[PDB]
């Protein structure tokens, strides 16, 4: 009887940070209550000032990472304020039935709904908007995020021993299809419905104009670089709701990788690069061994360094010359 | 001595249905006799009336699913009637030697051939036409299907216990490269050889104009939706002879997935989405838990909902409110 | 103390051949000394005479395969002669820290450097040039190769028994983005810096003009086909530094495949086709069972047969009619 279970309210935080949670469940099954408010907003996605109408869950691209344990219930209050202009809904790939919830959560501006589902399968999963006849348009406008369903006993390695992360980050990777004039210039629009009328043609090229982490070129750099210390164990959750990606930590590895995101499977070990299919979340565990700057990319390096799918870590601590050293620094002899 | 083995004739059926077979082999090794007749035909592939010259095995795109057991012999009589205009052949990815059979099966219009191979490796496998110098042209004209080579003791899970499907469907996914005029309009042609003269340029864009299940937009919808009941175990075989895909059951999962199709490997569990590389067949097992409409897509949602890679299931039975429920239906308060 | 370890000098050889090595380490950990000299050169990449400025490690596309054992030290002397025009560096995906070495190895024309790293993780790994702000440009100009880090006890199967190859080949697969005039004709240039000024636009299409093995259309055919004998065990290492590929041996299989290249994981069995993500090396083991010609392709067959990602094996020995036979040769009846 679900009414006899504990209810716990969670306040979500902005990616790439993740709300506070316990890896090992410290209670029995609960009803975990989340509220997300839909926001349509203009977003500047590149250094050039290119502007799109973003369709967001909770004001961000990606939407926030939700975290529960296996056989908890997710209870989502989804709010579509009348300041928005479109009909939206939500499909959880973690959920079973009703198109992942999409059939039950269609909210017009001025409406709200509350969906409950049982998180029966452990892993990281995409969630995304999916309105009939407008699915790729909403998704590729940024209206996607992810949910992590932890095993009740936390994460385990390929031999059944614990893997405990010290830090967790959520990297949402977004393909955008910004329409262009005949010369190749990106268009801007006053409303989402104006933007929509060039969108299907732009999408049908299957060629993104931009591919970004955390909603913009350079978003996970500078004052917003990801951080760690030598010795720290970091889980990087990575989603792509519409298009394949191939994450890579430049100067590191994925020590343990669930490339298709599902924790009942043993992780792949020692990955350089892994394929997260479009429509999937994956997760990589790494223990930092060297200080300094790292880049974290989609390893189609064009997509990374030209189209925006690149962020940075800044890592503190002790350089290990056994692991790597410059024997003779660059010089002319 | 192959001449001392039983011979069994199989009459093939039209995808997405699959000929009758036993999961667990009820006889010893056999010679399993199949006949396929090549048919070049005009095919309307979209709602707009776009017409291509399809190059088919047995009149369908995809060709039919053949089913045998490990260490059976496949004996295929391949017929190229003189009503056709091109030279064709067949390459089985299940087979060993002679370019999968392609080197031994070149048939002009008016010719037939009979190939035998031993199905030494269990899994689902692509088969496709592959005439020297015209390989992608034939494949991307629809001239591909798949063969399932079951283990003699049936399918097994990640721990060695039986997996028994109640229903099986074969989803062939086809990328087409329909040539366009300068404005973007799709061309039509009177013969395959006329179509060929714009084909290499269209293909070289690496950008399909259409991506369809069972040979057309909407083919696996309406009166041709796939069906199941709550509680039924369904195996969905999925092939793509030329281009990567990423299948996803909207509102379900792949409970057990062989994403690259080979049953000696333990399946991946609880997948949301999986990558079937171009040139591969994969297979997903799911037990339905909720009634209603599902969509089954390539989860590049542009490819799905704009280019045609989407079908439906209609599932009968009992809604499970523990698994999912609308707590507050969409409303304005 | 690294100074107390043996030093062994290796002279590299031209792909697809691989320098001599021991599968099972016959010494303790060593410092393995490699020298590579950077060469910018014009390269003809197709039958039509299309010419690019290749940026090479050691004169070849791909660069040579380096081979060491787990917990050896790689010590690379990287030489950038003043006959070159650009600044280059090297990132080892096998290495830990300093952007895989890229931060420590920036060499102007006329300079050299020596990097040492510990090969702590077994597998095949990409290495590539990666100069800040010019990364995809160098990589897609051919400036990438691979390194194999063998387990000290050699390769093992999915059950822990030895896998010993008789032959090894290295297939580097290169995506090129040759700029075109308005009609679609490929441009030529007198220097790399001239070529660079059309390069970012060509790359941003995400549509290669050419996709080749061993640096040119047809490079692994004719007098340069790969060779084997029936019964021989062959390891094919395959890398793609920038873009996904899907290798396939036409008329064979990958009996044991590490599709993402890392030997601590059990191989996938009996693969028809596998996905090597861009930014990765993979490795497939096969025992030949049939003589004759094979093709080895990227199984996007357009990429293979139109854009150049196809090579051949010529295999000697005994045809096995149990495995495959023509029962009735093509004929009209
Ligand atoms: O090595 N990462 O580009
Ligand atoms: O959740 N499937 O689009
Ligand atoms: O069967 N290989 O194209
Ligand atoms: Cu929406
Ligand atoms: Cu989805
Ligand atoms: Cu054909
Ligand atoms: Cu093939
Ligand atoms: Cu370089
Ligand atoms: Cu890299």
């Amino acid at each position: 009887d679900i009414s006899t279970l504990p209810r716990v309210k969670v306040d979500l935080v902005k990616p790439p940070f993740v709300h506070a949670h316990d890896q090992v469940a410290k209670t029995g099954p609960r009803v975990v209550e989340f509220t997300m408010t839909i926001e349509e907003k203009k977003l500047v996605i590149d250094r050039e000032g290119t502007e799109i109408h973003a369709m967001t869950f909770n004001g961000s691209v990606p939407g926030p990472l939700m975290v529960v344990h296996e056989n908890d219930y997710v209870e989502l209050r989804l709010i579509n304020p009348d300041t928005n202009t479109l009909l939206h809904n939500i499909d959880f790939h973690a959920a079973t039935g009703a198109l992942g919830g999409g059939a039950l959560t269609q909210v017009n501006p001025g409406e709200e709904t509350t969906l409950r589902f049982k998180a029966t399968k452990p892993g990281v999963f995409v969630y995304h908007c999916a309105p009939e006849g407008m699915v790729p348009w909403h998704v590729t406008s940024g209206m996607n995020g992810a949910i992590m369903v932890l095993p009740r006993d936390g994460l385990k390695d390929e031999k059944g021993q614990p893997l405990t992360y010290d830090k967790i980050y959520y990297v949402g990777e977004q393909d955008f299809y910004v329409p262009k004039d005949e010369a190749g210039n990106y268009k801007k629009y006053e409303t989402p419905g104006e933007a929509y009328e060039d969108a299907v043609k732009a999408m049908r090229t299957l060629t993104p104009t931009h591919i970004v982490f955390n909603g913009a070129v350079g978003a996970l750099t500078g004052d917003h670089a990801l951080t760690a210390a030598v010795g720290e164990r970091v889980l990087v959750v990575h989603s792509q709701a519409n298009r394949d990606t191939r994450p890579h930590l430049i100067g590191g590895h994925g020590d343990y990788v669930w490339a298709t995101g599902k924790f009942r499977n043993p992780p792949d070990l020692d990955q350089e690069t892994w394929l997260i299919p479009g429509g999937t979340a994956g997760a990589a565990f790494y223990t930092f061994r060297q200080p300094g700057v790292y880049a974290y990319v989609n390893h189609n390096l064009i997509e990374a360094f030209e189209l925006g799918a690149a962020g940075h870590f800044k890592v503190t601590g002790e350089w290990n010359d056994d692991l790597m050293t410059s024997v003779v620094k660059p010089a002319s002899m």
